[PDB]
C-alpha cells in the first residue's frame, strides 16, 4: 500500500470510478503546450511548462490546458496569445491517444481555447473548425467523450478525452460547457457561474495578473471553500499560475517556484480535503527540500473500496 502518488502514470485507476469527474482532485497544466519554447528572453513571460505531453501525463497531469490558434480552415495550431508553440493540435490528441491506450483507466479534460487572431486566409471561425476537423473528425473517432451526461463519472470517461469548452458557445453536446451558451469566463477574477444548461455550478479562481502574496491568498480562499463543499454539482478550477512581473526576469517560473511549494504545503496539512482541479506552470518540476504540488493534490484523493 504506497501512496498514490507514487504511481503518477496511472493513479486515475486507483479510484473508484462510480466517482463524478467533478469530485476528483486533479492537477492540471496551464498553457500546457509551451514546453517547446527555448528562446529565454520570451520564456520569461511566455513559457509555463519545461515538460512535453507524454511525460506530463507520466507525471499525474490530467487536465490540459490547451490554447490554439485558427492556421488553417483545417487546421489549429497550439499558441500562447501571439506566439506559436511549433506543433498543431492533432500532436496533443495523438499524444493523449497513446497514453490513454497504454494507461485505459485515466482519463484527460481537455480545455480548449481561442487564444489568438485567425490567419488570414481562414474563412471559419475557431469552433467550426475544431467542430469539424477534430472532435467529428473520422480520424479521432472514439477518442472524445461523447456521452450526453453532464457531470459524467470516472467509468463511462476513461480512455477518452472531455471536452471542457472554452471556445464559447459550441454546438457539440459533450463535455464540460459543451452548448450554445459555453462558459462564462470572467477575466482576471474569482468567480461562479453555471455551465451545462444550469447542471453545474462552476467556481474559478483565475486571476492571473495577481503579485506572489495576493495569488496565494486567492487560490487559498477557494481551496478553503472546495473543502468545505462535498457536491458532486460543484466544479472547483484553481489556477495557481500567474503572469510573469516585477524585474526583468520575474518570470512565470519564477512564481511558480514560490506558489507550488507554498500550496503544496497546504494541501498536505489538510490531508484528505477535497481541493477540486488545481492547473499549475511547471507541473512536476521539483525543488529540494519543497513540496511537490502534483503530488500532493493527487494523495489529497482519499481512497475507500
Ligand atoms: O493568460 C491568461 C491566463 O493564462 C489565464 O489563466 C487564462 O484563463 C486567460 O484567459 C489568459 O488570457
Ligand atoms: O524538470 C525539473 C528540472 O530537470 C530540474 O533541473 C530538476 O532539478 C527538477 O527537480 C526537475 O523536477
Amino acid at each position: 500500500s504506497d501512496s498514490l502518488s507514487k504511481s503518477p502514470e496511472n493513479w486515475m485507476s486507483k479510484l473508484d470510478d462510480g466517482k463524478h469527474l467533478t469530485e476528483i482532485n486533479i492537477p492540471g497544466s496551464h498553457d500546457s503546450g509551451s514546453f517547446t519554447l527555448k528562446d529565454p528572453v520570451k520564456s520569461v513571460w511566455a513559457k509555463t511548462q519545461d515538460k512535453d505531453y507524454l511525460t506530463q501525463m507520466k507525471s499525474g497531469v490530467r487536465f490540459f490546458d490547451i490554447r490554439g490558434r485558427a492556421s488553417a480552415d483545417n487546421m489549429i495550431s497550439v499558441h500562447h496569445g501571439m506566439v506559436y508553440l511549433h506543433h498543431e493540435l492533432g500532436k496533443f490528441l495523438d499524444d493523449a491517444k497513446y497514453y490513454l491506450s497504454a494507461y485505459p483507466n485515466e482519463t484527460i479534460v481537455m480545455s480548449m481555447k481561442k487564444d489568438y487572431d485567425s490567419d488570414s486566409k481562414v474563412t471559419k471561425t475557431f469552433e467550426e473548425i475544431f467542430r469539424e476537423y477534430y472532435y467529428n473528425n473520422p480520424q479521432y473517432q472514439n477518442l472524445f467523450y461523447t456521452g450526453s451526461n453532464a457531470n459524467p463519472t470516472l467509468k463511462e470517461t476513461k480512455g477518452k478525452i472531455v471536452l471542457f469548452n472554452r471556445m464559447g458557445g459550441t454546438y457539440i453536446k459533450s463535455g464540460y460547457g459543451a452548448d450554445t451558451s459555453g462558459i462564462q469566463w470572467a477575466d482576471n477574477a474569482t468567480f461562479e457561474t453555471k455551465i451545462n444548461n444550469g447542471s453545474l455550478n462552476l467556481k474559478v479562481q483565475d486571476e492571473y495578473k495577481d503579485y506572489y502574496d495576493k495569488k496565494v491568498e486567492a487560490v487559498k480562499n477557494l481551496l478553503a471553500k472546495a473543502k468545505t463543499d462535498s457536491n458532486k454539482d460543484n466544479v472547483y478550477v484553481n489556477f495557481l499560475s500567474v503572469a510573469s512581473g516585477g524585474s526583468a526576469f520575474n518570470s512565470t517560473y519564477n512564481y511558480a517556484s514560490y506558489i507550488n511549494p507554498e500550496i503544496a504545503k497546504t494541501i498536505k496539512a489538510n490531508g484528505k480535503a477535497r481541493t477540486g482541479w488545481l492547473i499549475v506552470d511547471y507541473a512536476g518540476y521539483t525543488w529540494p527540500g519543497y513540496d511537490d504540488i502534483v503530488s500532493e493534490i493527487i494523495d489529497s484523493n482519499k481512497l475507500e473500496h
